[PDB]
């Protein structure tokens, strides 16, 4: 028995791999890999064949893919102290004046969060690409950053989340080759994760 | 004043932003981005002007980029509990019969790493291509790894760390071009992660 799994690293840090050590805790002659991949390249991992199943930011070209989709809205996640973290939650002009830690630039999710502070004074911000780097700088009282909430929830002891006043699309694709025959184990894996998925993010105030 | 770097994960998910929120704490008007990147991708970064500085796994083709190099043992990482939390040091046959967490297959890490335990019966492991990720399985008990200690500094709390009896390099580099003028601000901040970085591995018994 052989599974590869390819994701993103925002999955592949923490929630896959939380995961996958459940999945396999009774399955001691399960061979699997989990390679964490930029998104672009997760595509091309499942197109090619070297990966069963892909995790990737959204969207992704759907052409020769079976995708299933998650979609919740993104988090404010501010340092443990903050004045933010007082609040029901945070609206744009709440956001004046602080240090913005951004996606990269040209993203949709980082022209989505671009777009929800557009009425704000634009003040000298950090751009990062991983979710990790964001919150290890909002960790660090370097700023606030908005993110996708699976990426916050191993942060969840050291930072605060609010929920943004503006619904911002954090969206990500379980993605399988359009060719192929039945597999077992990976209707099992992905069936498993999005419960898994499913139940972290309601328990934690991040999905309905 | 603009500032870009870009890394691999195991330093750009936590080692660096930590160091970036010092540097920056001071600068209010220093625009900085910190992009996560597989090495490959930090090279051609350095290499295209897309990012001043780079941080990457060992060894790249040197030839368009100046290289500074970090060397340092790789270090066992086993769940809080297990029974070789209570050695001294791990050697190659304290190792039979535990379910190994391995970097990527044909990787020279993961190479070295296989050759170091090329005297034990294998087992089915499971392969990651990410530091963080294999971190992760550890401290869920899912089994132990081989690592790099950059990583393996940003779970100190919750895993355990032990040397290991050989010597496993775990190189990355810090890259720049070789086409170009001074730079102040690089030569500062690179500086200055180095003696983060020493003082952090010397500090937590991971460097001489
Ligand atoms: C860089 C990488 N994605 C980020 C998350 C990007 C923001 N999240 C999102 N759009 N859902 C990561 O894995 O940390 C990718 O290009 O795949
Ligand atoms: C996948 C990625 N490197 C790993 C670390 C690989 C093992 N560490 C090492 N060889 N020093 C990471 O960023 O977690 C890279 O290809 O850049």
């Amino acid at each position: 028995a052989t599974l590869r799994i390819a994701a993103m690293p925002a999955l592949a840090n923490g929630l896959l791999p939380r995961f996958l050590a459940q999945f396999i805790r009774d399955r001691p002659n399960l061979q699997v890999s989990l390679m964490g991949l930029p998104s672009s390249m997760v595509m091309e991992a499942v197109a090619s064949g070297r990966a069963d199943i892909g995790y990737a930011d959204g969207p992704q070209e759907r052409q020769g893919f079976l995708i299933e989709t998650r979609s919740l809205p993104a988090v404010v996640a501010v340092p443990m102290g903050h004045r933010l973290a007082g609040l029901d939650r945070v609206t744009p002009q709440d956001l004046a004046g602080e240090r913005i830690i951004k996606q990269e630039t040209g993203t949709l999710f980082a022209m989505r969060v671009e777009v929800a502070i557009g009425g704000i004074q634009r003040r000298p911000s950090i751009e990062v690409s991983l979710s990790h780097t964001a919150l290890s700088l909002v960790r660090e009282g370097a700023g606030i950053a908005i993110i996708d909430p699976a990426a916050a929830i191993e942060f969840t002891d050291r930072i605060v989340l609010r929920p943004f006043s503006i619904f911002i699309d954090a969206e990500f694709l379980e993605v399988r080759s359009a060719i192929g025959a039945p597999s077992t184990i990976v209707d099992r894996f992905t069936t498993e994760f999005w419960r898994f998925h499913d139940d972290l993010m309601k328990q934690n105030g991040l999905m309905e």
